[PDB]
């Protein structure tokens, strides 16, 4: 039997133009998919290749909307603050009300996710969200993602529409590394583990809508595990955590997320 | 005539042996260092080859602890704080005392740095410092550096034992980015800019200590500027700013950093 863990989370809306200030639907839209992607609820769940069918995990992880302030009180479960800040970066600008954010909820009882319009990389690339893995201050624990890949409706754009880049960084946020062990430009490609036995040894990511099989690092017949939420494929493709990465994610939710067990 | 800008720093040494609770001399060590890179005095800047001597830059800046805290009462400059982390991560828990680190001081006033043992990127490999460029929250602004690479006396030890590793993430503090333009695993090595044209394209971050001339992106006959600090050789190697940096670092002292000026 499995034990349903229920993570209370906290939206904060970060916005500068009005667009940018996003639908309570469209909130709740994410939501509704984080409930289908962390239980194998999720019908596109189909397009697995018949032969990993054996390994994809219900990770038995439910999410709902604070319906308690940190301080006992009702809440919506949503913050909306104006900005006049015109973007954000990893250096967690959008954590900190005294850099145009939002304080953070306490992390050891909301998953806090904060949702702006714009986020770059330190280098300047722009990105659809970053993550903090376990173990990191609780200020800026939590999940970034921008409005135009948030939920399903409203400012979602494909093809980031169907709310799996939230799916990838609560992935991050619970643990799990990128796929393909994200190696440095100079490093052998084939040389770096994501610490999970199941998932096929990777090269890079992968981005799009690949093919299968799409093989590298000598990991034929069947390929990389591109539809896995911890490549970089487009939402459209990725449908499944493997059960190695549950036990991680176990592994997590018993140890420095246990503050969130009944 | 240069106007010398001169930056008070905070050094929070946290500690959980007592041999990283570093000594006053080793610390004043590593400010020495920073008062000679940042002023062209380091005599290994005859190291440069000829043909960039041109190139060599004074960026005018000196340091020097503290001697007023945040509150303006009589201070060493220095904050130790014991510790039961046994490592820390570029995830910044060195930077709040909830996170069994040290609250930075006001960013505006101050250049934090703070000092540790063990420092690990966020997939776990070792690394000896790493830095917060202008712009991000004031709560984390500043820059990180492990004990073993700080200073020239003490715990330091080659080939990190000339306070490079400082140069380096004071370089970054200051808006300097990687000559060799940080690529990512799958990108063309050669497409990416550190955004300094007199900083030859570069391929990859060069390690060690190479030998004139090393050429890379078809930058010859000259080669990459290894010797530059804003690449990753040895301590010994790195040993100069190009003229191109400080064009740079004077628009982070006349913008995001201009509270630091007389
Ligand atoms: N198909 C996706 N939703 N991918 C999300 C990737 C997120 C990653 N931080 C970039 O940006
Ligand atoms: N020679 C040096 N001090 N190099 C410093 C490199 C710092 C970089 N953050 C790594 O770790
Ligand atoms: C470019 C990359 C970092 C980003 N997550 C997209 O996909
Ligand atoms: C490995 C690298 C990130 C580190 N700065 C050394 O040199
Ligand atoms: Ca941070
Ligand atoms: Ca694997
Ligand atoms: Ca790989
Ligand atoms: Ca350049
Ligand atoms: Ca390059
Ligand atoms: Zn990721
Ligand atoms: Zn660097």
């Amino acid at each position: 039997r499995m034990e349903i863990v229920k993570i209370p989370v906290v939206v904060h809306v970060v916005w500068n133009e009005e667009e940018e200030n996003i639908s309570d639907a469209q909130i709740q839209s994410q939501i509704d998919i984080l409930n289908k992607d962390f239980r194998k609820l999720n019908s596109d769940v189909s397009q697995v290749p018949s032969v990993w069918s054996n390994l994809i995990a219900d990770l038995g992880i439910e999410f709902f909307l604070a319906t308690k302030d940190p301080n006992g009180n009702q809440t919506t479960g949503i913050t909306r603050t104006q900005t006049s800040v015109t973007f954000f970066t990893t250096s967690d600008e959008v954590k900190f009300a005294s850099s145009g954010g939002e304080d953070a909820w306490p992390a050891d009882r909301y998953l806090n996710i904060w949702v702006c319009h714009v986020l770059k990389s330190e280098i300047g690339q722009d990105i659809l969200g970053y993550a903090q893995f376990p173990g990191g201050p609780a200020e800026t624990d939590g999940v970034v993602i921008v409005d135009a890949a948030f939920g399903t409706t409203g400012t979602a754009l494909p093809p980031f529409d169907k709310g799996r880049t939230a799916t990838h960084e609560i992935g991050h946020w619970l643990n799990l590394y990128h796929i393909w062990g994200d190696e440095l430009r100079f490093e052998d490609p084939c040389s770096r583990s994501d610490e999970v036995d199941d998932t096929p040894n990777q090269a890079d990511p992968n981005f799009g809508a690949p093919s299968y099989p799409h093989v590298s690092c000598s990991n034929g017949p069947n390929g990389d595990m591109f539809m896995n939420y911890m490549d970089y494929v487009d939402d459209k493709c990725m449908v499944m955590f493997t059960q190695g990465q549950a036990t991680r994610v176990n592994a997590c939710l018993d140890g420095p997320r246990s503050s969130f067990l009944a």
